[PDB]
């Protein structure tokens, strides 16, 4: 079945960002295959998709139902394996015989035509038998490029629910995590974590650093990192002939805009600063900007503009790292 007992409906914290999904999944458990079929959950990374699929599976199993969980990529890989071993038929029969199929990360179905075809047939069978299907994806079906149209209509015949990890929810999670890892529910720590994380992965990442360096050790280290990013800005300046005060704003001047690009690039490439961190460094708050900025810098790679940047990288290192 491939279920990890640690995920449960009971330890799924509910907030207004994941309520629909949660409620729908729960309604479905009380009337397996008869109310909603299929259920298609979507949301960005670290948002509850896998947890919710697996919590449903654990419930259905604890109730006596036959369950299979699998990510689409492993599904694809398993189907190709059975096909060459001569067992494609045990592959189908396996999947066609469950009370509850959980296919996680459906996006990865793209390109895998055979896999899609084989999944359609499994989908139909379970469906005609009113067997429950729960899918999860990082994007809405309408954004599934590379997945057949027929699979997409089918998904759209069911219930589609977006899932989010909202602030009230992270907050509660953060409290749970701090007890998990034996830290204190201290306002500053809880606050620090709220401002600097979106995932549980990032929360555990910060916690790891806190246990290692102490909460105040992390603050010091991060302060130093910010200082260095500023040192890089000072650097790009003195070389480009633009002031600092200047380099930090949306002033499109190609004498600044082109210094802003390399800088961000240097912060990214020389100090290993995250996008968010770089974004914060250069007073602004959003996505786009940075990403494509660093892109443009790679457009210049097409050996010309490379040697400059290369030279700037090396100097920045010796002077700031
Ligand atoms: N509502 C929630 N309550 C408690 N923990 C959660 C919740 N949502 C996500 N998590 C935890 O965050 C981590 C990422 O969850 P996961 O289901 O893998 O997200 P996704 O599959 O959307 O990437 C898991 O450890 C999960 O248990
Ligand atoms: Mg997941």
């Amino acid at each position: 079945d491939f279920l990890n007992p640690k995920y449960t409906l009971e330890n799924f914290i509910v907030g207004e960002g994941n309520r629909l999904a949660y409620e729908v999944v729960k309604e479905a458990l009380e009337n397996l295959g008869s109310l909603y079929n299929p259920i298609f959950i979507y949301g960005s990374v670290g948002t509850g998709k896998t947890h919710l699929l697996q919590a449903a599976g654990n419930e259905a199993k604890k109730r006596g139902y036959r369950v299979i969980y699998s990510s689409a990529d492993d599904f694809a890989q398993a189907m190709v394996e059975h096909l060459k071993k001569g067992t494609i038929n045990e592959f189908r029969n396996m999947y066609k015989s469950v009370d509850l199929l959980l296919l996680d990360d459906v996006q990865f179905l793209s390109g895998k035509e055979r896999t899609q075809i084989e999944f359609f047939h499994i989908f139909n069978t379970l469906y005609l038998l009113e067997k429950q299907i729960i899918l999860a994806s990082d994007r809405h079906p309408q954004k599934l490029d590379g997945v057949s149209d027929r699979l997409v209509s089918r998904f759209e015949g069911g219930i589609l629910v977006e899932i989010e990890l909202d602030n009230k929810t992270r907050f509660k999670i953060i409290k749970e995590k701090l007890k998990e890892f034996n830290l204190e529910l201290r306002k500053e720590v809880i606050d620090y974590l709220l401002e600097n994380t979106k995932n549980v992965r990032e929360i555990e990442g910060k916690i790891k650093l806190i246990k290692l360096k102490g909460f105040e050790g992390l603050e010091r280290k991060e302060r130093k990192e910010r200082d260095k990013l500023m040192q890089i800005v000072e650097f790009v300046a003195n070389y480009y002939a633009v002031k600092v005060e200047d380099i930090l704003s949306d002033k499109r001047n190609k004498r600044t805009s082109e210094a802003r690009k390399i800088a961000m690039y240097l912060c990214r490439k020389v100090c290993s600063a995250s996008l968010i961190e770089i974004a914060r460094a250069f007073k602004r708050k959003d996505h786009t900007t940075v990403i494509h900025a660093i892109r443009s810098v790679e457009e210049e790679k097409k050996r010309k503009f490379k040697h400059l940047v290369g030279f700037l990288e090396k100097q920045a290192f010796d002077k700031i790292c």
